[PDB]
């Protein structure tokens, strides 16, 4: 007889929370034959900001969290491999190299602290202004958010002032004119009300122009303590099929959002594969920079990069395997 809590940062009818987190919950509770209830505590109700929801689980506070992986930056340098920019065409792909090279790299090591259930990253990462952006030179003067310190680099570079700030706040930012725009995915605009705040987007075709890496994470004590077969029930519903699953529902969701916005008649630019070049030329020089970071720390920040893209092409669409679990 077992109660776990978990907390995360977005309202319960949010797309990751009812169709990613809910589905994983109610696998480990049917998965467990009712031995597991899970407890789901969105928006933060337990207390607290976003970013410290990495040290909830550690302390204790909550048994599982959902969080962003830049929000606590200088920790976790290894899943930035795939926030640089136009690093990701498919959210599939990059999540399922993602668990790879979690394994391989950072568990042990940088995320030795927490048992990590999930690793992935959401649809493409765009604009969405007070004005409307077509150019990189567009953003200059505008106070963009930016949710990790890669897309604060990226926002730097391209000209914009970057505003740090969890995804919850922007919102107030937008209504109050703190911020004249924002980095998101699209799923994620409908439940902080943008399409509403603001009248223009800025998309890129081909390659994204960054997303971030997110985990789904455990408090080592409350999970080492379950018996043995429980631990398994968690595993089982948990890793690699799971965070394909994570990665490619939440950029799936990406689809009915933008329809929201095209139905209110908000100006949509799509930045062409070609026109993008301008953009690139503007945000790679990052690569040579965060590799150079990770050579002074005597990681191979070039080998990871290789690794990402190699894992990334060795994806095929078979390995989306996850649903509903037996009990
Ligand atoms: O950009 C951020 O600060 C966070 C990104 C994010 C996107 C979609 C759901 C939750 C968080």
């Amino acid at each position: 007889e077992v109660t776990l809590t978990l907390h995360q940062f977005l309202p319960a009818q949010a797309n990751v929370p009812k169709d990613v987190l809910d589905v994983w919950a109610d696998n480990v509770e049917e998965a467990s034959d009712g031995r597991i209830e899970i407890e789901r505590y969105p928006s933060m109700q337990l207390g607290g900001t976003p970013p410290e929801l990495m040290d909830q689980a550690i302390d204790g506070i909550a048994d599982i969290v959902w969080t962003v992986v830049g929000y606590t930056p200088g920790r976790y340098p290894s899943t930035e491999v795939f926030e640089l920019p136009f690093m990701v065409s498919d959210a599939r792909a990059a999540s399922y190299a993602y668990w790879k090279m979690f394994e391989e790299h950072m568990k042990d090591g940088e995320f030795a602290d927490v048992k990590i259930l999930g690793t992935w990253v959401h649809g493409p990462g765009m604009f969405h202004t007070n004005k409307p952006v077509a150019v990189p030179s567009d953003l200059e003067g505008m106070k963009i958010r930016g949710g990790s310190r890669l897309v604060n680099d990226l926002l730097t570079r391209v000209g914009a002032e970057p505003i740090g700030m969890p995804v919850p706040a922007i919102s107030e930012a937008l209504s109050k004119g703190v911020i004249d725009g924002t980095t998101i995915p699209w799923e994620v605009t409908s439940a902080l009300k943008v399409p509403e705040l603001v009248g223009n987007h800025t998309e890129f075709d081909g390659p994204a122009l960054y997303n971030l890496t997110f985990v789904l994470a455990m408090n080592k004590d409350a999970y080492e303590s379950l018996p043995e077969d429980l631990q398994e029930v968690i595993d089982s519903q948990s890793g690699l099929a799971f965070s394909i699953f994570a990665g490619g529902t939440q950029a799936d969701a990406d689809g009915p959002a933008r329809q929201i916005a095209v139905d209110r008649g908000n100006n949509i630019v799509t930045v062409s594969q070609e026109d993008a070049k301008a953009w690139d030329a503007l945000v790679n020089p990052i690569y040579e920079t965060w590799v150079a970071e990770m050579n002074d720390k005597g990681i191979d920040g070039q080998a990871l990069i290789d690794e990402a893209k190699s894992l990334m092409e060795e994806y095929d669409p078979s390995m989306d395997t996850y649903g509903k679990a037996a009990a």
